């Protein structure tokens, strides 16, 4: 039958068998729909034994109900029951195989959407599901709406233990490789249940994923900007937020994983350094409110920095590095003052020349997940003495007489090769500035000199890796030796 027997009493869409609810010290939120005047009793059971009971009622002209569970220790399985007591009649719904752990929401565009089927060494990564059954998966369906939705419209993959079949179901459909591998490495580390919720659509600018509030705070035009071929998907303000994120606001989370930016290369580019941090803040506010304060007011938000690829032919190439910079709030590293409790994975050395899905869809999502997982371990789980940032210049000295720029990095650096063009200097001379290459010259363990001899004026600024395609696969010029992390792109001014 198309209908169920019981219609008026059901859990909210994010609740189902085999799901994962956020662990201690937060309380799991359980909400759903019911008949007015009913009294709802949620009972958390471990087999035959009821461990926890919460009680609420469905107010007069409302049709929803919600309780907040007590904090729980990670593990399982558990069963969640809800009973609607409506005067003389009782109705119950039950979900089983429920786990408590860390809940991570994965969002972004096509590089998040890209699934385990399409990635490097796909067969092994799809078969090695045995040890990770406590990692649970849910993929949200592509739906768009012009107003915020209370519940999800549709779900492509319901809460499931990972299998070959649902990890790699078609192309750009079931379970991101990035989220899956991030959750897999996070489980390797934490050894307790992880829940991964994939809500992403390829070709989408950040405006689509932001609420009205953050967009207003950044002065995004209400009437959408003209868009290029880089914006292949839903672009209207908040259209994907309304339907694919907002329904989850009342759920208790560990954090968010983000892989977006490619479509903002030529859509409201110069606003990303506002809109992306705003979005983060906004979500933190909203999800904190929606979950009755259970989701941390400043929860971990980890994102991927754009990789090396070729953008579409009607975009100015410069947009790609600019977004990479805007993704850091124009500071080059995270966490920072504008983006606290955030972690980043540098991806510009993880390109793919032979990808059958386009340079923009690199097939090495494992290294991306590994670097994201370092960031998460450090920021989300406060792991100390763990390196998760690439080397960046902490001091820049100008030796004009020698024709040199001396860059002292906060980290030890490893120089693979002497690259002549990856660094650039702004030669300014009486109201005329121009960018020129600064070849790498001589280096020590923690510092590197660039040849500014080509500049006949003053050196105002220096930038590193300001290209759409700055490096070949793991053939960037600069890495931290111990951590094997690439030096991130940067723009610094000389004062
Ligand atoms: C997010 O990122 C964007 C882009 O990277 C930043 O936008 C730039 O911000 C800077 C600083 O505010 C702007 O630089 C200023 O430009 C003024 C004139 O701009 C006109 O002309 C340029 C082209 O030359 C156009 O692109 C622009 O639209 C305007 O039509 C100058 O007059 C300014 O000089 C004055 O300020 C400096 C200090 O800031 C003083 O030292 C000077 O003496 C002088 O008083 C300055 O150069 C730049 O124009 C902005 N770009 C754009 C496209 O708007 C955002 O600032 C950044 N936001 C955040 C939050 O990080
Ligand atoms: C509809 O639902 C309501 C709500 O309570 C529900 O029943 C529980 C059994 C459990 O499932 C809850 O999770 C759930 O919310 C029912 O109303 C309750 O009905 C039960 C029926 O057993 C009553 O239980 C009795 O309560 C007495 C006062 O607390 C107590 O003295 C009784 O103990 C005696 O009987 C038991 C049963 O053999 C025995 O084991 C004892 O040792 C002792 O002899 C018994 O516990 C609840 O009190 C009721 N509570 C309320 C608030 O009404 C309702 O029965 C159910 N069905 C309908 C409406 O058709
Ligand atoms: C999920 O989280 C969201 C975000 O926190 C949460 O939204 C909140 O919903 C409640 C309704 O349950 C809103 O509070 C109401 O707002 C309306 C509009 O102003 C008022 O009219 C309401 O008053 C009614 O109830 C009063 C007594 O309770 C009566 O005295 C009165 O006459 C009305 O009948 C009430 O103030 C609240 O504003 C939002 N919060 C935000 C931030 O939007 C939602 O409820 C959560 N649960 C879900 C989605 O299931
Ligand atoms: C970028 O600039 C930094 C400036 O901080 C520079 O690092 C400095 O390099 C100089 C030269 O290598 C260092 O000076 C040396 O310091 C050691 C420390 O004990 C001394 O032993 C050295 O003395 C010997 O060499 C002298 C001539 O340089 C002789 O006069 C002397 O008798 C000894 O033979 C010397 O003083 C300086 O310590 C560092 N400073 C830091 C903080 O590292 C760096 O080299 C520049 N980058 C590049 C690529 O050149």
């Amino acid at each position: 039958h198309h209908h169920h027997k019981l219609i008026g009493f059901r859990f909210a869409s994010y609740i189902d068998n085999y799901m994962v609810l956020q662990k201690e010290p937060a309380g799991a939120v359980i909400w759903g729909f019911g008949i007015p005047g009913a009294t709802v009793t949620v009972t958390l059971c471990q087999g035959q034994q009821a461990i926890m009971k919460k009680v609420t009622s469905v107010k007069a002209h409302t049709n929803t109900w919600m309780v907040v569970l007590d904090p729980m220790k990670p593990g399982g399985p558990y069963e969640v029951m809800a009973q609607q007591s409506l005067w003389s009649r009782n109705f119950t719904v039950q979900v089983h195989d429920v786990l408590f752990g860390d809940v991570w929401l994965c969002s972004g565009q096509s590089n998040m959407q890209m699934t385990v089927l399409q990635i490097f060494n796909a067969v092994r990564e799809l078969s090695d599901t045995a040890a990770y059954q406590s990692v649970r998966l849910l993929s949200v369906s592509l739906t768009e709406a012009e107003e915020e939705l209370q519940d999800l419209n549709a779900v492509d993959l319901q809460w499931s233990k990972p299998t070959k079949e649902n990890l790699g179901n078609g192309d750009f459909t079931y379970m991101s490789a990035v989220c899956w591998l991030f959750g897999r490495y996070l489980y390797d580390t934490l050894q307790y249940p992880i829940g991964l919720i994939s809500s992403c659509w390829g070709g989408t600018p950040i405006e689509a994923w932001s609420s009205e509030r953050s967009l207003k705070a950044c002065g995004v035009p209400t009437k959408g900007s003209l868009l290029s071929d880089s914006v292949s998907g839903p672009s209207q303000n908040s259209i994907l937020w309304n339907a694919m994120i907002h329904p989850l606001q009342n759920m208790t989370l560990k954090g968010v994983l983000w892989y977006q930016g490619e479509s903002n290369v030529n859509y409201n580019k110069d606003l990303y350094n506002c809109t992306f941090p705003a979005l983060i803040e906004d979500w933190r506010q909203t999800f904190h409110s929606g979950s009755q304060g259970q989701t941390e007011r400043v929860f971990p938000f980890g994102f991927v920095q754009l990789s090396s690829y070729l953008s579409t032919a009607d975009d100015p190439p410069v947009g790609v590095p600019q977004i990479r910079w805007h993704q850091t709030a124009d500071l080059g590293f995270v966490p920072n003052r504008r983006m606290p409790n955030t972690f980043m994975a540098v991806a510009l050395d993880l390109c793919d020349r032979t990808s059958p899905f386009g340079s923009i869809h690199p097939r090495d999502k494992q290294t991306v997940a590994y670097r994201l997982h370092l960031g998460a371990r450090a920021v989300a789980y406060g792991e100390k003495n763990l390196t998760f940032q690439g080397p960046l210049p902490e001091k820049i000295e100008l030796l004009s007489t020698d024709g040199l720029l001396n860059l002292t990095y906060h980290q030890s650096i490893q120089v693979l090769r002497q690259d002549l063009q990856i660094f650039e200097i702004s030669c300014c001379s009486d109201r005329q500035c121009k960018w020129l290459p600064a070849p790498m010259n001589t280096f020590t363990s923690q510092t590197l000199t660039l040849s500014i001899r080509s500049c006949r004026g003053t050196v105002a600024a220096v930038r590193y890796a300001w290209t759409p395609w700055p490096c070949e696969y793991k053939q960037c010029p600069l890495y931290h030796p111990s951590s094997a992390l690439p030096a991130p792109p940067f723009l610094a001014f000389i004062t």
